[PDB]
């Protein structure tokens, strides 16, 4: 009976389940997007507007530019930005303490002006900085630890929620369980169940009811205290035995190299027979839970040339995006870092033009 399902013949299969399922109610750090800039240019548009004339400041002391100019693209884009540093020095002391750093405490009409145009280029330059880091903000805000672990939970678990997800076969079989177990162990077909790791672990791992089962298939430190019933009926007893046993931690900061690396590991383990794909040994009929059947998933109508498909089965999917998200997020944190790096290396040059002016 070597080519019947054995226990210990899902083992390395169920190493890889077990990584995946460790991405449950998860909690990561991600890659910051260093703002510090935003708040040294900020610092910069305080500076300019303090030693703007009386004309200038009066523009902000409105939601909109004033008639004339409601049209003008410089004025639409710099608006908020104006009216967000006017607001900022209204602020006791702030004003002083702008000028203070500036150099500018006290400083002569004139001085006031050449130091306000001598700012010209620098925050010209730093504009184009700052708009970079603000649209690397945007861009990643929605890549929390937060969302991941919602995601994560969909694709473990099927249950949309950061914390507290646990295993519900009504959450990680699509529509629960079908009329029998070889129907819920499929994915990627019309009837699409198995949809979640959780329920890739039951299919390729549980104990049937009934006798002629797989027990032990995934390891034989598993205590099955009970089964999965019969068409996996009371599969949670069962899968809180199989799971009691995985103790895998990923990374952390979680990165979408790990992640990558995961799926591609499945990748390579999906078999193809006949038409269909299998995680899981399989020997005939379908991925039934009996020992001389199946105890896997079959992943219905999946090809090498189709594999494409498998990307888009739910917790693939969930994976993908989490990885994809976080691809993007590490690339803009490290450029956010030397951004921001620039605009408080701005910062300290505005505030050193006084002492050249003074100095002539
Ligand atoms: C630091 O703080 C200073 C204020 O101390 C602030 O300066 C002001 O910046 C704005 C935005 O660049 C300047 O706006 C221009 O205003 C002129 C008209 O100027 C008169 O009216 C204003 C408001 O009453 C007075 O402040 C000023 O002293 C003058 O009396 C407009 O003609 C300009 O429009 C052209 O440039 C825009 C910028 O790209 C274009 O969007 C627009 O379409 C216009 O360009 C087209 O027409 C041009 C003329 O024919 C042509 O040459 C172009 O190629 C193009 O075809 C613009 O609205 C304002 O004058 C500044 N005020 C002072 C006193 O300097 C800085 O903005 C602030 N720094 C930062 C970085 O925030
Ligand atoms: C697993 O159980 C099925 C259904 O009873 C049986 O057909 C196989 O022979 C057994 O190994
Ligand atoms: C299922 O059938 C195989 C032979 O094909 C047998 O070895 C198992 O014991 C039985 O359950």
């Amino acid at each position: 009976a070597a080519d019947d399902v054995n226990p210990d013949d899902n083992k390395e299969d169920f190493a890889v389940l077990c990584a995946l399922a460790a991405l449950a109610n998860l909690q990561t750090t991600v890659p910051s997007i260093d703002t510090s800039g935003l708040a040294a240019y900020d610092n910069l548009q305080q500076l300019n507007l303090s030693l703007s004339s009386k004309e200038w400041k009066s523009l902000f002391n409105p939601k909109q530019p004033p008639e004339g100019f409601q049209s003008d693209p410089t004025w639409r884009k710099q608006w908020p930005i104006w009216v967000t540093a006017a607001a900022a020095l209204k602020a006791e002391n702030k004003e002083a303490a702008v000028l203070a750093r500036a150099g500018l405490t006290n400083a002569p009409e004139e001085l006031r002006n050449r130091a306000r145009l001598a700012l010209i280029p620098l925050l010209a330059q730093a504009e184009q900085i700052r708009d970079r880091l603000s649209e690397i903000q945007k861009q990643n805000e929605d890549t929390t630890p937060t969302a991941i672990a919602k995601a994560l939970n969909k694709a473990v678990y099927g249950q949309d929620k950061e914390t507290g997800a646990v295993y519900n076969s009504a959450d990680c079989f699509s529509g629960n369980v079908a009329d029998s177990t070889q129907n819920s162990c499929k994915a990627g077909n019309q009837a699409s169940k198995a949809t979640t790791v959780a329920a890739t672990i039951v299919c390729v791992c549980h104990k049937k009811n009934g006798g002629n089962d797989a027990a032990n298939a995934c390891g034989r430190l598993i205590n099955h205290q009970s089964d999965a019933g019969a068409n996996l009926a009371t599969a949670s007893s069962d899968f809180g035995d199989i799971i009691a046993t995985c103790a895998a931690r990923p990374p952390k900061p979680l990165t979408a190299a790990y992640l990558d690396s995961a799926l591609a590991a499945v990748s390579a383990r999906i078999r193809f027979k006949n038409g269909n794909g299998y995680l899981g040994k399989f020997k005939a009929t379908g991925c039934t839970g009996s020992a001389s059947e199946g105890l896997c998933v079959e992943y219905t109508a999946l090809t090498a040339a189709t594999m494409q498909n498998f990307y888009k089965i739910p917790w693939v999917k969930e994976i993908s995006n989490v990885a994809e998200a976080l691809k993007r997020t590490e690339k803009d944190a490290a450029e956010s870092t030397l951004l921001s790096t620039w605009l408080k290396a701005s910062e300290n040059q505005g505030n050193s033009v006084a002492q050249k002016l003074i100095k002539v």
